């Protein structure tokens, strides 16, 4: 096996993925914005929070700070196209608000055609190097009836990084 | 849409899913421990950093925070029955050191057959609900040259939550 000291950041730090982008979805006042996060986790389940890492640098970083609340959903492979758009140009250009959504319980925008998404109460941040942590409570669950609560077969959205997106195949295994 | 608010733990936490297992591997002295995380995300590239949310019920978790060293390994399709049994039972009953494996640059023990691992060092942990998140920073890194691209296509291990594994379909897309 190859291996290297780390001496900065990597050439490619993309060994953990694929992993599920989340959108979040965030509201202050009139603007809706949306973008991607592929570096999301679960923190805990009693209580039931999520976390989100999110660049300094993103328009939705300081929409978060401003409103305290956001969404996050899950969505189906068909909407890889609309999900790399999202997450390939600002809000400081583009009116993403525009993208079809609807407003949840909490008020917070949710991306439509999603097969599942939270909204969730800001409770912390959390500054690690060049991203922040936002854990969020799940105050709500959408979830899109007919796809234990798990996702169904080859139906979650992947991506990769650097652009590239699958998808889970058909076949499962339970040991 | 389906949606409800949240009155405690969800029925099932599983919306998110599924994602790549982290094995986290630990050594304190002669004792070596290997647990699964599907809890894991990048968290910042410049630094490298990388976390792991693991419960305080876990032995892996005491060992951690006396090691304040782990690694992080990311294992193909192939070692599903491995990787389901490191976790459904614990260090407390089973010497998991005997798994094969290897002792790293700096000492943490990394679970072989892995396409990919990270060494870490321990740099912050943080409490958020019944999970602690350990916030590693990457110091080595191992890769499988012939499985990787990235694990290559459909070599990914994915849980799905709840005994249920998969693996990515072949097919990718890039916009
Ligand atoms: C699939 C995907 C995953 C992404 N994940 C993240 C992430 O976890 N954190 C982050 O800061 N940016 C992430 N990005 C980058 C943002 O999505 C991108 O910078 C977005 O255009 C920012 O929009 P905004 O400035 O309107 O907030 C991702 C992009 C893509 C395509
Ligand atoms: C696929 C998979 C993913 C898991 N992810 C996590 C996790 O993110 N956090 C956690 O606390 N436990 C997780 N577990 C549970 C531990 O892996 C499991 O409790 C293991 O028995 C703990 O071993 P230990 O007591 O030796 O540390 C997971 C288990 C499996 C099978
Ligand atoms: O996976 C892609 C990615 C892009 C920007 C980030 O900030 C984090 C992850
Ligand atoms: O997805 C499985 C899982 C098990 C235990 C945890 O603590 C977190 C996730």
């Amino acid at each position: 096996m190859r291996s290297y000291r780390a001496q900065g950041p990597l050439p490619g730090f993309y060994h953990y993925y694929p992993g599920v982008p989340a959108v979040v979805g965030v509201r202050v006042e009139e603007r809706v914005n949306f973008c991607p996060a592929v570096w999301n986790t679960g923190l805990s389940a009693d209580p039931p929070l999520f976390g989100v890492s999110i660049s300094p640098k993103r328009f939705t970083h300081g929409l978060l700070l401003k409103a305290r609340r956001f969404s996050a959903s899950f969505h189906p492979f068909g909407q890889k196209d609309l999900v790399h758009w999202l997450g390939s140009h600002s809000g400081r250009e583009v009116d993403k608000g525009q993208a079809p959504h609807f407003l949840g319980h909490t008020g917070v925008p949710i991306l439509e055609g999603a097969y599942a998404a939270y909204e969730l109460e800001l409770l912390e941040v959390h500054t690690f190097g060049d991203h922040d942590l936002f854990v969020g409570r799940v105050v709500a669950v959408w979830e899109e009836e007919g796809l234990k609560g798990r996702p169904k077969p080859g139906l979650a959205l992947l991506y990769y990084g650097k652009g590239l997106y699958g998808r889970p195949a058909e076949e499962t295994f339970a040991p």
